[PDB]
């Protein structure tokens, strides 16, 4: 398979919708690739619409927890949660394609129930993006009330923009 | 057809789930008895399971807004906002058969999208309940607190539970 | 229409499961009869396989409240409250044909949710069982202790044995 | 509409499967002209597939209790619960015109759960079984379990075959 | 029909969602009453959760097309198209119910297909935004900017919150 | 029923999609008119979103074939179909409502089969688009080159759009 | 296969819904594990909404049961069942890394039939939340009456939050 | 795969519900394990809620007839065929885990048709009850009338509770 | 498998609509390619019907980004995006067979909900079609203003019209 | 696996409708066997229904650019695009089993949408079938209008007709 000969390389290819299987492969090829070899860096390509919170945040902490640095490189698109990932590369390291397309946006969610149900829903789902919104902050340099905004509703980016909004470091230009 | 019939002796049936058509009947029939005659009592017998907190508020606006005195009579149940309206009788003037059940608690709700939507639908869901609980603790004399910790899950009461309650004035006994 | 015709000589058909339609259908039909004339019996038709336990207490309560006398007659089948109804009628005043069918059980239901959810449903369902036992007890003659072994399971008994049981008072013979 | 010049004849039309609804129909019916006169006969066409044995038993037992003699006259088929009421009729006045069919076999029914709870279901298919048979045995002139034997399976008959089987009196023949 | 009568009351009841079929209702209605007196008031009770916006501006045309005033009258609820049309009334004729809710937000809408077809219902839908805007604007004093955001997410009022933002004159008290 | 009221005014409603049961009702309504008074008006109120192209063409051929003029009022929305026949009203007596939406574009369909199938289906809407554009030419005073054009696409038009294109004659200003 | 180099290092993931299938695999790799080398520890990733309590009893009995040391490490997130396999692991070798999220609330079910079957169906849930409770109480040093409050709606816990809990020891910094 | 190296220890996994694909799964593992070594211990661990009764037996009659003794461990829960299952095993030799379930109750069936084959299948379901009390009777030590009384419904065992009742020899404690 | 054998010649089939997977594996052969030489050229076949944008720009960066010259040969078809990627190859070796179809249109999506949601989906679809239109004008040699007229509907190209358009720079003949 | 089997012996079986999938596979073979071998025969062995025009195009293309004479042998039936790639082997190379059948039609496909959409779908399969028609016309020596005409529906031929109208070279005889 043509996955396994790249990840001899030490690249992982993060090419779907991120729901808890996804994010299992990816944590797990982070930790087995630390184990072969735990200083020389890991590349991790990203085409992704986004997903779930807690799946992209399973990925996030493994990236920063293990020793080596963790390279990003949106190819496509790096949407939502896959933004979200994309700006957790090592700093200097996270890279875009030039016709790459990068969104940012707030949680959504759902919630049923009593009154009290949905409440503690609503007061779950705000806590989860003051998180991601402090976050996103210290990996971009927005601040934070400036990433409230921009996410209201949903935001594209070129690459261009992407760099100048702190999501990556470079684009990388042919060849 | 024998409701109509029953019209005439300014007898209204609210005997199903309180959705937008059955609160404009029950509203347009409360509306012609008055026309008809503007100080003889109306009867109305409640059978519901409850419905919808504004289609509720549609009859119960109504009920306190005409001049005649309005009777409930609770046959069978008077389920969620059955028997908030079940409350809202003119005091002294409202009934339960012996072996009616009346049922009271929090409302329900639902909500989806954004964060800053479900935070929209949480809020607006809680402001309903408050505004509901000072309702009810005004028609039955019970604290508003009391009310809250009252109707946190379903709370099921007999007819003369709901007679100590404040929900009706008395049982009704044969004949 | 026939049953039209059959409500001049004051007859009601019980002739389907029991719902809230056709509680409250049946509710205003002895209300009216009530109204025509208030002293003059009532015939209540039952062929009923049973239905909701509040619909079939609408009706129980307004047979007790009104002044009329309602004779009950069971032709073809009374089971759960379609039984529980027969049994309801003006005491010397219930009947079945010689082949109908009478059956007895206790009541049945569901929950789903939190522990503490399905803690409240059990303890209704329970509370709704005793209080038919109680009722069923006093319109017999059987004690609640009997009722409550006799309905663990379904039972079901002829026309001669519902009179020996208590909930007739005789089986119709021609003519 | 046409049945109600019809009903004006003493006329009643089964010609449907029998359940709640249908019986109520014949038995209010049937009420409705014997109230009408009491002596004067009535006159039951039946073109059934069968059904509810005890939607079934409402029927027989109205005809056997009312006064009037009920003739039966099966045009088409009477099939199960269609043919045990065409032997219901006064006898001497059960007809079948020459190319209708009867059918006749035994009970059928379902049972779900619990080993007990399939035992009562079992218990009372089989005793409603002896029931019929017993009946059927009175009506037709046929022993138990000639009737037995000839039910096993279903059984089709000619309206010549009918008769000699006790099922009806006469063939009608033009004109 | 109790609607066919507080016709001739000049009420109208507009109780449901508002489409075609409602929206003609509606207009006929009007039109129906005013060709009976072109002078006498029309009631026009609504409790609606919106629509259509094209049905919504049939009725609006309509109402301000016929001479005699339209008095609205908010009871239950007037969402989105619902208080619209509430706005619409008459000035100083236009009330709610003490616990009636109203609701405003922005419109929505989707669009498929090639790109040149998505810009030209994305033109369609602002250019109807800002209609709306401009006539709300007009019936309740409040400047454009300000119903823009304003309606930017939902935006729950209660009936005394709609009388100071003018979308009614007063609330109606008992009795 | 409120439409017979208003047909006795001479009013017709065509307030749904146009297919053929609409199109018969609307052209049994025209022929009806004529026969009652051959000189009076007729007015012909369009809140439609469009259908059938021969369904449309029934109402237009009799609308020009009968002796009354037909006068044409948009309220709400006139689409497709809907604006085809409101141009089609006597010319001087074509109205919209202030806030009516007017929409043209070209015909829909489709095609399924062999290949000479799909030649004759795509030259009978060609065809047909050809007439239409002709007709619409004729009532808008447009070239065909600019109806051609214009309906390349959906065009929504406000009702001054519409007076200005030629589809009506005046935008109908209250009283 | 990457979890299975992942099983050389004595590294089990459970990334998944606990049900009977998970449960038999964990339940298989501990007891795998335990026969290679009985002293060595074991690490238990933990990504997971939660399930069955009996699955979860299994892979909890199991942990007790054999003689290595388990360590539990929840990345994205432990809600449910899966928090309580957290708070089972070793105690001082309990981690989550610094944005995991645990969840802690009380069991959830269902029951359907007779009220005794209803009756039976409660107690069982209840004697399992109280057996829950109990074992909770002791792993992570909070009283049986705290859990129970704490666990009767939905209880969202920061991965700081679980340290001061007791659920977890450590909150794992990088690197 | 992971079961296959517990094979190798004689481990055998019953793990879901017992049809007759997980039967000859089993009773083939019993075999082959006998073949290679048919004196020492095989290890039958279950988590089972159950299943079909014969398929059980398949299982019961193999580790009856093999020479190798079968320790039975229930872990998670033991219902119904499993449970029966669970006390099959060599006597001295069958365990559960502390926090383990157990559960027994009656069996469950269903029926349709005639009369005669509903009757067949109550007979075939009784007599089947018969002999599961009776090998339940001799594997406990109980009573078959107190294992009939304590099957009625379903009757959840602890672990504790489960050897007292003789299904088990002892609860397994760490390590 | 046999394109892994087509890999050892450097042959990579684009054979499938064109989503996030495809986009994967295509870029995932690209980069293993480039690894094991960086200066031999690159077979790409090309028979698709198109998909996904951002999916056809992780593929279309991907060859302008690699060091080795990408030959770029349709077959079959090349549509959409499809058409893209064969305008995409190395200028000088993009080819055609000679009865491959090419199509071009333009971009095709969807957008539901609020009018400023609509607004942004539709803004974002528009800037892609600019984008595209740029990168095809540089890459065929054709005006901006020519591309957007051609690609207003579907416009279907033969092998010799997509060399005379600049798609491709020639077509391959026999052989 | 059978068919690598005989792909040694550059044997390529196409047996089964003609998609995208099966072509690419179809094709990727050819390839390969050049690579191979780029002067022995090819063998292609025909049983399929049809398929899609583009597909079975990228087939025939194929064919005819690769050094190898391809051989065609229809088994069972070569229907549609099925015989046109039976034509296309090298001549004097293309035979038939004695009993298999040959079918010949015209394109078929649908269109929806505006009538300019629809005319472009209709020319664009009307060139299609030209182009079919005029590269038959060249691979069996018929005339374009007598292929026009043959394929006007369905039309069958057996193994003689099709060698006789040039599909095919020979009949295969055994052995
Ligand atoms: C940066 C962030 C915007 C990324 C993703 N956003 C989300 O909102 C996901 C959407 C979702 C996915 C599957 C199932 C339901 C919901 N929401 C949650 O995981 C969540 C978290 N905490 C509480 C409630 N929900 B993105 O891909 O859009
Ligand atoms: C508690 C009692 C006094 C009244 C009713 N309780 C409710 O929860 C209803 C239930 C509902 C069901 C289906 C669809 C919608 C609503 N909730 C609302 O109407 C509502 C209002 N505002 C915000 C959110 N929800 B009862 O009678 O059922
Ligand atoms: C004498 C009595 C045995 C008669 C009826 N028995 C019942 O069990 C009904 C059945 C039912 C039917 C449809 C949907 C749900 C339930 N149960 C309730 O109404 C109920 C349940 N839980 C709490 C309060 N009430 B019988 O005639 O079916
Ligand atoms: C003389 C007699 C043979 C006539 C009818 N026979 C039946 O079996 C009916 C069929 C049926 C229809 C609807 C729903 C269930 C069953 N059975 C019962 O009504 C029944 C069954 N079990 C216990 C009590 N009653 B016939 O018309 O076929
Ligand atoms: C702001 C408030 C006055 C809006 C009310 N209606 C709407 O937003 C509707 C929603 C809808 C209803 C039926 C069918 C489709 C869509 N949208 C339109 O009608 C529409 C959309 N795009 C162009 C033009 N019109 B309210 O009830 O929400
Ligand atoms: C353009 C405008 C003046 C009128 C309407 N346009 C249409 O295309 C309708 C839509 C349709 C309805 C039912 C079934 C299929 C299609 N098309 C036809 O009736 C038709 C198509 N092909 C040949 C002949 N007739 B409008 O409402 O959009
Ligand atoms: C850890 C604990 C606080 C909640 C966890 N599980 C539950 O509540 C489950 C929900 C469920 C899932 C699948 C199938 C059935 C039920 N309920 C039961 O297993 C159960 C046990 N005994 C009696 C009744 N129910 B958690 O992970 O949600
Ligand atoms: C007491 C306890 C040991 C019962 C176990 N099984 C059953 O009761 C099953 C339920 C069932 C399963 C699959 C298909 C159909 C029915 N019933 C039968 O197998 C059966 C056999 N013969 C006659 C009638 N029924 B347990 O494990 O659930
Ligand atoms: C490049 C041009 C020749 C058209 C090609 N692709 C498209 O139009 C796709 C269609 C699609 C289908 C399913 C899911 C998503 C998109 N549209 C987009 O990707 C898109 C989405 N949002 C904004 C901008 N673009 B071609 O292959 O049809
Ligand atoms: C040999 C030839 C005369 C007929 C063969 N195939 C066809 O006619 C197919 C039918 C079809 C199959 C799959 C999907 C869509 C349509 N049509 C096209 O491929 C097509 C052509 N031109 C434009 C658009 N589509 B045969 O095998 O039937």
């Amino acid at each position: 398979d043509i996955y396994s000969r790249l990840l001899k390389d030490r690249i992982i290819m993060l090419g779907s919708q991120i729901d808890d299987n996804v994010a299992n492969s990816i944590v797990s090829q982070l930790l087995f690739l630390q184990a072969q070899d735990s200083e020389k860096d890991i590349y991790l390509y990203i085409n992704s619409p986004g997903g779930s919170v807690t799946a992209g945040f399973a990925i996030y902490d493994t990236i920063q927890h293990i020793k080596p640095d963790v390279q990003t490189i949106c190819i496509g698109m790096a949407a939502s949660m896959g933004s979200f990932l994309l700006a957790a590369g090592a700093k200097g390291k996270r890279f875009a394609l030039p016709n790459a397309e990068v969104m940012i946006h707030q949680p959504l969610g759902g919630a049923q129930g009593q009154a009290t149900e949905i409440e503690i829903a609503a007061n779950h789902i705000l806590k989860t993006r003051e998180k991601l919104n402090r976050i996103l902050s210290e990996r971009t340099g927005q601040s934070i009330e400036k990433i409230q905004k921009d996410t209201d509703r949903d935001n594209f980016l070129t690459a261009e923009e992407a760099k100048e909004y702190g999501l990556i470091d470079e684009v990388m230009v042919p060849e």
